[PDB]
């Protein structure tokens, strides 16, 4: 089966964890700014076919009112099933440059629902320190696997030449946020992304 | 005599129009966002020495007061003499996109003076049309040549591979307002150069 090419990235269309995870989401972080156009990363969003049949309460609902529809969002984010995040680099930076986004908008939403505690606080530096000895060079891939069975989340840094590395992270808030600055609506870090697996999910949820 | 390294970019210390000219300052235009630096050019700003002559009401005084004074910078641009700017490109751009940023920078400037008239309309077309038909590989020149005989510009696009390609602008409105942003103080392009400007020129202004 043939890749799909998420601004000339290639991503597999499928991908297996626990069960198999369709591709239904895919699109880029930039930024437009003095008429040009800076491309960061690609992303590719995975999930269960059948989630469809948890995000039944929006069904008839169109793509352009799914991507407005936050508690739409809401609902896919905790959605039961596994999920998996693909991101593609495109603009080479460091490590600590993408830990430092993380962090800042993990701890932002933490903060916002006053859940920035201990256990958030260590999970989020053990994190931090993960990316912060990498260097993202282009086409190095960020994988974040989200199992059914458990509020965790298990990252890999992949690049050519070096071996995979890896980190779980253990607190269930450090990884709702993190599902949140990819998934969450109208506050997505990717608009694009969101566009399309709302209009993907308004598809498969009419019929 | 040695080149002087502005961000890793050779610049002559002195170039010669119709008269020796001092480079009095240097910086670059960058965007800081998502805890990351973008650099698109790096500039060079080259005056006459007597130019300080000129400044004289703004003696004794220093350099972060001088990078805050638009009424400092306002006598800077339209004191007598030859003027020279030199930006070599960083970030690889279609003409196009400088052309835009520089017709945006202008137009605004000529509308808030209510300038924006037939004359300045088709003179920035012009330079509109000179920037569209090239592309800005990585070390590609710009330079903007205001001599002290004319309200004029003489600008020079150079590429390796490439012959010169040169426009002349008559209109003093649009020359004056490409003169404004660079070299505007506060509303400056590039606050590194102006900082940088103010600076070497409060330390002249102090002999």
């Amino acid at each position: 089966t043939e890749m799909v090419m998420v601004d000339e990235i290639p991503f597999p269309p499928q991908i297996t964890t626990a069960k198999p995870l369709c591709l239904l989401g895919y699109g880029i972080t930039d930024i437009e700014i003095h008429f040009l156009q800076i491309k960061f990363t690609a992303i590719g969003v995975y999930l269960e076919p059948e989630i469809v049949g948890h995000l039944q309460p929006w069904k008839g609902k169109s793509g352009k009112e799914l991507a407005e529809n936050d508690d739409f969002f809401e609902a896919l984010i905790s959605a039961p099933g596994e999920k998996f995040l693909r991101i593609v680099v495109i603009k080479e930076i460091k490590g600590s440059q993408y830990g430092v986004q993380l962090e800042s908008a993990v701890r932002d939403r933490l903060a916002a629902d006053d859940k920035y505690e201990e256990e958030e606080e260590e999970a989020l530096e053990k994190v931090v320190e993960f990316f912060q000895s990498k260097y993202f060079k282009k086409d190095s891939i960020i994988t974040f696997h989200f199992p059914a069975t458990s509020f965790t989340a298990e990252i890999v840094f992949a690049t050519e030449g070096k071996e995979e590395s890896k980190i779980t992270v253990e607190n269930a808030n450090v990884v709702e946020m993190i599902k949140k600055w990819y998934l969450g609506g109208t506050r997505g870090v990717s608009p694009t992304t969101i566009s399309a697996l709302a209009n993907t999910l308004a598809t498969e949820l009419s019929k």
